[PDB]
């Protein structure tokens, strides 16, 4: 049982990546519908870096002709590899055409980049740091952290992480085996608590058999941050 799931799983991915670019979009009042057809053009992909790149790259703001939103990518996929980024096949052909497994692509590399990078050490992936945070932070707690996506199903992963560093946020005491009251229960005080907006659709995660990995981890980035010891 994977290709319906499959074809769900990026329908999620899409929507979590879309709310993900709009937490950095927003800070400059600038808002997108659709990462998949909202990127063809090369504008908001250069806003996106900006904000998260601390850059003014010159794009051309109202693209009329192909060669000037291809010119846009150009410069944001310039810009990407001066950040350190390996770009495995992805061109502005591909952007621009709006191929939607490439542009989740490009956009999951800007998420580990400026996201989840600070994890990764020397032999250890983004992505096994991460994980190994969230184990660390979820001992005291009866549950298992072996994924970003069946141990995160049931909400009580989510409540934990904000539990084991502020308490007067959630009662653990409330927590039982209803996914959604949980679910709903951490990301409305991340909402309202943490400034986090809900990259998570609830019903996403409660409806599928487990959830897209990468939609997790781009909702756990976010809770990484909002605990910065320093
Ligand atoms: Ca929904």
């Amino acid at each position: 049982a994977d290709s319906e799931l499959v074809a769900q799983w990026e329908k999620v991915q899409i929507k979590t990546f879309t709310k993900w670019v709009n937490m950095h979009l927003a800070k400059k009042g600038r808002k997108i519908n659709d990462v998949t057809t909202d990127f063809k053009n090369g504008v908001e992909l250069c806003a996106l870096l900006e904000i998260i790149g601390e850059t003014t790259i010159k794009c051309v703001t109202n693209p009329k002709m192909r060669i000037q939103m291809t010119e846009n990518l150009d410069k944001a996929l310039r810009f990407i590899q001066s950040r350190d980024v390996k770009l495995t096949g992805i061109g502005p052909t591909d952007i621009v055409d709006g191929n939607v497994k490439l542009t989740l692509g490009l956009v999951w590399t800007l998420i580990l980049r400026f996201a989840i990078s600070e994890l990764s050490a020397e032999g250890l992936s983004a992505k096994q740091g991460l994980l190994l945070w969230c184990q660390k932070k979820c001992e005291p707690y009866p549950v298992k952290v072996e994924n970003f996506s069946e141990s995160f199903k049931d909400g009580k992963v989510f409540c934990a992480l904000i539990h084991r560093h502020r308490p007067d946020l959630l009662d653990w005491e409330t927590v039982g085996e209803d996914d959604r009251a949980n679910l709903e229960k951490a990301f409305d005080v991340a909402e309202k608590e943490l400034g986090i907006p809900k990259l998570l659709d609830v019903d996403d995660i409660v409806n599928m058999p487990r959830p897209d990995e990468r939609s997790v981890m781009t909702y756990v980035a976010a809770l990484y941050k909002v605990f910065s010891s320093n």
